């Protein structure tokens, strides 16, 4: 296996499957500049003024703030794992598994996929939305009611951390095919095809990290640990949102995440 050639069909990949990359992403954060989003009116302001990708008349009948928050928040989660299923098969390999095994890994990975590309339109006071044209501020978030407040902050929490590590598009492509090529996963029917697989791009991921960060120290163990703390990440937020899904009954719940949230624990 050609590494070099491998990341770099890796890294296409992903420049044809996500839009927003972290570059585009920081070129907006750093200085056509964004809508802030801090309250209310703002909102209202940006759901007039802004261009969204699922328009508001698709999403149910505005109740409350914390819960319109909540369902532009699952329009994006969604949109999100379309394009993990399209970079996800853009992998050959992957696409040699049996179609059982390519759900399996997604449902058990898409989340940990999306937390880590989460730190790529964040910074520590908020967050990109709208494809760049608006940005939501944390304390906004903060704001919102409980139980959606809770979800929200430990995921910036991560993602500030993660930023540290300064990684670019070309590695979080090889970042985000390890952790759905997991051999880990519940159910898997062919555990030892995917460990190659995973190990074919972890090899593939410490040689470009060699080749792209050469002065940093410790950066492929530290992004293994960064692997094993998505895990924890993903398990409390399946445990918050079952308990949303408890106490909040009114609430809708995208049915494709409600299959994802199926038997985990
Ligand atoms: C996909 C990523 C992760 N998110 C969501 C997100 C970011 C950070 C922390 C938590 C988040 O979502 C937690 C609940 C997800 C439930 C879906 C589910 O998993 O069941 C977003 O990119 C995002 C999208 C839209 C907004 C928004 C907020 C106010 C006004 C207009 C838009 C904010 C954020
Ligand atoms: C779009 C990629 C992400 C798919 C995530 C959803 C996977 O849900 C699972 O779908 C299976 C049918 O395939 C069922 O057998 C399982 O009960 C269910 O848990
Ligand atoms: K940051």
């Amino acid at each position: 296996a050609d590494l070099k050639a491998f990341s770099k069909h890796i890294y296409n990949a992903y420049l044809k499957n996500f839009n927003m990359t972290k570059k585009k992403a920081r070129s907006i954060l750093t200085g056509t500049a964004p809508f802030v989003i801090h309250d209310i009116e703002t909102l209202w302001q940006a759901e007039k003024g802004l261009v969204w990708k699922q328009l508001v008349n698709g999403l149910p009948p505005y109740k409350e703030i914390s819960v319109h928050v909540f369902y532009r928040c699952q329009c994006t989660t969604v949109e999100t794992v379309r394009e993990l299923t399209e970079f996800a098969k853009s992998i050959p390999s992957f696409s040699s598994l049996f179609l059982n095994d390519q759900v399996t890994l997604l449902k058990y990975g898409v989340h940990e996929a999306i937390f880590a590309m989460l730190a790529s339109i964040v910074n520590k006071d908020g967050l990109l939305v709208a494809n760049g044209s608006g940005f939501v501020t944390r304390e906004f978030l903060r704001s919102l009611r409980k139980p959606f407040s809770d979800i929200i902050e430990p995921k910036f929490e991560f993602a500030v951390k993660f930023n540290a590590l300064e990684l670019d598009d070309s590695d979080l492509a090889l970042f985000i095919a390890a952790i759905i090529l997991c051999g880990d996963r519940p159910g898997l029917m062919n555990v030892p095809r995917v460990e190659a697989i995973q190990d074919t791009i972890l090899r593939a991921l410490e040689f470009h990290l060699q080749a792209n960060h050469p002065d940093a120290q410790y950066l492929f163990p530290k992004l293994l640990q960064k692997m094993a703390d998505l895990r924890q990440l993903v398990t409390e937020h399946a445990q918050m949102m079952q308990r949303i899904k408890k106490t909040e009954t009114e609430t809708s719940l995208h049915p494709l995440l409600q299959e994802i949230y199926k038997d985990m624990y």
